């Protein structure tokens, strides 16, 4: 279980929800794991997924790394959510804040995540604040771009199966940022 703190229903019926929790605990169909080109597992999100999902989660990431090869910037790739509430883990390689097209690329990252979720006909996806870990995006900037990407994705993709997008954030500040940004959508 968890408590949705805020819901924004988009006009095309997707539920965006902010949840303050450990994202690894969220039984979303997919959870997004912001990683790097080499599918490094660490940082807030990777640590928590690893903590939750343990060896089977890591084995699945390593396999995915081996199969996928290096994840391009803004690239996403999925692994099974072994050891985790989430059915799949969508690993993404966010750009670094300051990269020439960091903003566009962060959007692309998000869209790639959504696309991979839709490719597996998933109904729900949980995002942490992609890019605002070591990748250095201000949380608000990240939030605004992510939400922008989400909005764009759903108005561009009529066959999308994703009904719920979670923003799962551990800290109050992030929560506040996301509920502010998410409210600016329709």
């Amino acid at each position: 279980g968890f408590t949705v703190l805020s819901t924004k229903s988009l006009f095309l019926g997707q539920k965006l929800q902010v949840v303050q929790a450990d994202i690894a605990s969220i039984d979303s169909d997919a959870v997004v794991h912001p990683t790097n080109t080499d599918f490094y597992i660490g940082g807030e999100v990777g640590n928590t997924l690893e903590k939750k999902g343990g060896k089977e989660f890591v084995e699945a990431v390593l396999e995915l790394r081996k199969k996928n090869g290096p994840l391009e910037v803004a690239g996403a790739a999925v692994s099974a959510g072994h050891g985790l509430p989430a059915k799949f883990v969508i690993h993404c390689n966010s750009p670094v804040w300051g990269a020439d097209k960091c903003e566009e690329l962060l959007e692309k990252t998000v869209k790639n995540c959504l696309a991979l979720a839709d490719d597996k006909k998933l109904k729900s996806i949980a995002f942490p604040s992609i890019g605002s870990g070591r990748n250095g995006f201000p949380k608000q900037t990240a939030a605004q771009l992510i939400l922008k990407a989400i909005s764009s994705y759903f108005v561009s993709t009529m066959s999308s199966s994703i009904k719920t997008v979670y923003f799962v954030l551990f800290d109050s500040e992030s929560i506040g940022i996301y509920v502010q940004e998410m409210a600016k959508l329709d």
